[PDB]
């Protein structure tokens, strides 16, 4: 009906405690009367400023500026509307597509992040595949990939690299999981593996399910997708000529580190977790967050029969890089989020300074930490049979998350008195 | 500092919602300045009287009762003081006895409710009980309580006339509850039972104690004390001419029906649950749980193998109105807390309605039942290491509780994992 | 590597209790040695025959056979092999397929259970929905139905009749459910919804699915589809001449009674409930429980405003039956797993006798019963992230169930500490 | 009836799998036939010795006797009786007593492990003491004890001392501790706190509770009464000339260690742990838990606002030893359950190496690995309420568990919901 503005008021006098007077200019144009609690204070934590208060007003824009004025005519500040409250997170699995896409689609993404490459023939690959992917529908499946001889090619000379060097140093666990998909998902030399069949494979063994982009654009909208347990793919891959090195995570980035991990259960749940701390995350904080994400997924170093070996996404996607990691040059402190939060690094070299990793519950753990650390108005909670998310902002939500906790428990009892 | 009051504020006529002038009167004696949020309202609930704001005030007294009264000059009502806040209620185990025997000790009681008994005897008795377990001091045990020969005589009888009514229509729980005290408890014809014995056998069985007591002083204190699954026990005999009614719950009343019950786990707990509702409940309250307990403790009738039977207290110590009740001449209902919220009952005759009970469990289910849906400002849970109550008025304190919880669900499954 | 057989043993004389000579010829064609525990018993109760010992006996069908035959010789039995123990049951989304279309396709199906129609027309309909039906793949959506304009008319007929007796007695929850479909489904008089839109807005509602068929031939295997929470479908109609009777469930049926109800969360959940009892459920067993989805499902009687209400899919696919049900002359008994596990019924004439519901969770509760009570080599769950059962049939599975349950509970508390 | 035995056979040749004659020789003494299920194997595992079958027999010696020598006479072993089995534990609070004092009261205790020391009256003061604690029964209340006025001195000296360097590199969470002892217990330099004033505090706490022991006879049967959570004690001194080094724990060494760092909830519950580990546990299981007990409980090293601070009993209850610790000429390791596993040490100097602790939690989750990783024929669970032992063999005692906490569970539920 009115107008209502947000808290924004820092004065400049101290005098401004009960206002003393801009109270009166509050009513006079229709304030409100709830119950009154602020007082001169900090006693034990002296001095102190002028005091926070928010006299919230909600009448006509003219009414509330003109208030406002008189305040400031005494006071030293106004009550500056629109507050942004976290700004932003979606719910259910579906609306990860219009806030998502109208946000990182239609826009005309150039060849490269280095401005041009005499790759017109590229430009048309991706093109198409971005206009394959921005009028994707959720639910729907996604239609196929074909795949010129060229990135077949490529894809094979990787494959033999990168299988010539799994057995080398890399997460066990990882080499299990691709020798599964080897097996299962289609993973061959010749032939690259389109994303649906192993996005299905990935869904009946994690729930996870891949999704198609070209652009990163929201690194918050992306961890909030991963949030969902969906992941986010580029179906398009780097230069032939740049096999190796990759300027730009592609297929060769995407289907060889991430997915051959993702497959373990509390490895992608922990991976889930990182997004769920993501939802409506500050700007900064979103930051933190993908600052975590990239010392601890794409470059995840494990520790596997003792020794240690490597899981990072990008690490099980590199070439030489993974060589560069392995070796001892590259330092590498442990993982901390905390140590994490501003922990510097580049992107285009390879990187020296890692957080290394001994197990995926203890990722799990400081991510707990950390994120409960993480301020926030509200929790969220991922309910699986919605695959949506769950709002927790009141014992209220709580209490209907528990019941159904509850239900499941009291179903292992009766389960256990049954068996035996 | 100062002097604050509680929101007791309903002025007669509309006007005051802004308070319109008395919010001026407010700060003029020091108010404080807070969030404001309230305005005229009732469009979808129409035909609304005057607004209750709740404009705390707390400066020194002259200041708040000048304020109220400039108040009540243009509205019609001050801000009464003195908030009561369902009364009390204790914490731990220890301090059942302070303000509880502040309330129910040091009160010189007269033989019996009937006025006048010429039972000088029995008047020394009684007197010395008391200042038996008038100075008592929780946690230390009972002393030894001599009994002559006869209300031994007395015990006797009752023990032989119950006993051989006693497995007809009783409750086959509570019969075997007998068993197991006969040959455990030291209950015989000949002996009556001391007190901390069956008291240790019960910590045993249930964790449940007993406690001396002389009068019922409060119900509500009453119920409050079997919160913490303690049941105050009389150390005192009916008139022996008054063998088969007693116009007061004795030793012959609660050793027989209270006790020989109090053998289950669940039952007991449920027991403690009733208690749980009386925490601070306000008077009348107090009187719906009261009268609960009435039809629902010592009077209430079970159902063995689908026959009726009978496990109330008092019903399972009468002799004769226990032939009364498992007759078909009074009325039998089922058990509901809200159709025992104002069921009638007389006290002295032959009671006829009764809540009939299927299960002890379906008691604990609507027992749950009314507790939620009785208001209250709080809740209250029950910690059994420290046999203390467990304040509930945060999220924080759900989340303490819980964490214990999940402490003891992972030992349940490290156990588990372990065995096999 | 050699022949196993199973415990099907029952001989006649009482001498094979030691077997007292075939324990020799157990070993001299190769027997086995556990631990050796069964001697003569029956003691308190007796009047016993012969004991059932499991000499278990792995190998080649001619010495195995050559042995039981010379057992059979002093004894009066051989080791019958082959033992199924509830021979099947699926586990995953997926294999809903296989074992599935294996026991309900590439049947012809006539055109009704009444020999012959002449409906040419509907037997083309059949027939090509059936071979859309026939080759799902589970995963992939469902092509589109078309509709010709006289199942429009009769849908359309069906839609003004239900809505205007929709008020009249029906469950205001599924009626409210209704006015959500009608806004968001499709629901209109002229235009019959499709499978695909509804069943979208399912899953997000409750996660339930749809899944086509044509012939219900293993209602086993069709509780244990709808187990996994999903509905199996019919998609096509009764005979126009047949609007309002329904010799078979149709789309009319279907679509109008189940998921109209189906949308609850708690009520889809004892829905899936009773499939997880059927989980390779023993055909008599099968038949209890199909049996019980009769008289609550299709048939089942709520009640709002304490007074009844008409609640059953059939019921509220039914047009004049449900006028029917909600008469007097046909009895409602209440919701019982025993008194239904054996209550009688016919399938033509207006159903007489009923199981009144008053709470769905009530009906969960007997279920819990009656599932718990049925007696299972084991018991299982269903796992919602993969959205497969959990085969529940050692402490092991248990305890790593309880793992991702206490995760998910310290999610809560994590929540919880945050909130506030 | 009969006579049976364990399973304690390892033959010497390899032969004996089927026994392959001495079946005969169990049957004809009326040995039993279970189902068996054991062949010759070992083929994955190759090189391997005879096979391991149990092959009991319950029938009078003489039969099992000739038997077991009918087989030695073909195989080389004889199946030897009397399994131990985790030789015995106690399940309630009152069996802590006689199987307890049986093993470790009424021994006549020389003046000290020293061999003569000149303190008759020390003498005269332990075996009163003893004749004190020998013959008490447990939950009876302790009687008072009395202390002359050098103990009482010397009390006085070492609370100076050590309150004078309390705050010195001590546990800042045990200083708190002894403050609210201080100013509760009685803790004071003239006047030494008795036992039955701070046992109540601590039941208050924590509920524990301490106990009056002469000799520590087993550590084994010291260790499970901790897992009651009851501490037993010594209430006689060191020898006034030994002030700061005791030879042996007494009350300077138990009030000043041990009770002022109970206090604490978790670390409470984690000593019970630890006692929960030596429920019957094997002899050297036993020394291992010790052991642990060693290096975590008396010797314990925090480390407050990051820097290393003590927490140990006997090093809180040391006064040069605490300095010795504290500085760096000792080694401090981290507490590793298995580096502390067989981690040596010494008993009468300066103890070297140390297991620095970074927080009870920690000490909680190895310890609850350890548990797991110790090898049970079973698992354990305290009941709070009846404040005894819960058995875990079955999953049927997991389940009545498991009910409880459900009930708890709902109970935070229902408050939850009433909350807000
Ligand atoms: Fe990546
Ligand atoms: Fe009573
Ligand atoms: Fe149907
Ligand atoms: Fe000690």
């Amino acid at each position: 009906g009115k107008a209502m503005l947000n808290l924004l008021f820092s004065p400049r006098a101290t005098k401004p405690s009960a206002l003393s007077r801009a109270v009166k200019v509050f009513e006079t144009f229709e304030a409100k009367i709830h119950h009154l609690e602020t007082r001169p204070a900090q006693r034990p934590r002296a001095g102190g400023p002028h005091l926070e208060y928010f006299v919230r007003l909600e009448v006509r824009r003219g009414d509330l500026a003109a208030l406002l004025s008189g305040v400031r005519q005494v006071s030293e500040d106004v009550r500056s509307p629109a507050g942004p409250k976290v700004p932003w997170f979606p719910r259910k699995v579906s609306e990860l597509d219009k806030c998502h896409h109208l946000v990182t689609k239609f826009d005309p993404d150039l060849d490269l992040d280095h401005p041009g490459f005499s790759d017109q023939v590229y430009r048309q690959r991706r093109k198409l595949i971005a206009e394959i992917a921005f009028q994707y529908r959720h639910g729907d499946p996604i239609p196929r990939v074909e795949y010129t001889a060229e990135e077949i090619a490529t894809w094979k000379e990787v494959y033999t690299t990168l299988k010539g060097l799994y057995a080398t140093h890399a997460c066990g666990e990882h080499l299990e999981a691709f020798a599964l998909l080897e097996r299962f998902s289609g993973y061959r030399e010749d032939n690259i593996p389109q994303l649906e069949d192993v996005s299905r494979f990935l869904k009946e063994r994690t729930g996870f399910q891949l999704r198609p982009v070209a652009g990163l654009l929201s690194a918050r909208d992306f961890l909030a997708s991963l949030a969902f347990r969906v992941f986010q793919c580029t179906q398009y891959i780097r230069h032939a000529s740049s096999p190796m090195h990759s300027p730009e995570p592609d297929c060769c980035h995407e289907l060889l580190g991430h997915v051959p991990m993702l497959a373990d259960r509390t490895f992608a749940q922990f991976s889930q977790d990182i997004g769920l701390a993501s939802l409506g995350a500050s700007d900064e904080e979103i930051e933190k967050l993908s600052t975590l994400y990239w010392f601890t997924v794409e470059f995840g170093l494990c520790k596997q029969n003792g020794e240690v070996k490597a899981y990072g996404a990008g690490l099980l996607s590199s070439y030489g890089e993974l060589l560069h990691c392995l070796s001892e040059e590259p330092e590498i402190r442990a993982f901390d989020p905390e140590a994490a939060a501003v922990q510097p690094y580049q992107d285009q070299t390879y990187q020296s300074v890692y957080f290394v990793s001994e197990s995926f519950s203890d990722a799990k753990d400081k991510l707990r930490s950390y994120a409960s650390r993480i301020q926030r108005p509200f929790s969220v909670k991922f309910d699986p049979y919605t695959l949506a998310i769950d709002v927790l902002d009141s014992p209220q939500a709580v209490r209907r998350s528990l019941e159904g906790v509850q239900d499941e428990l009291d179903t292992l009892a009766h389960a256990l008195s049954a068996i035996g």
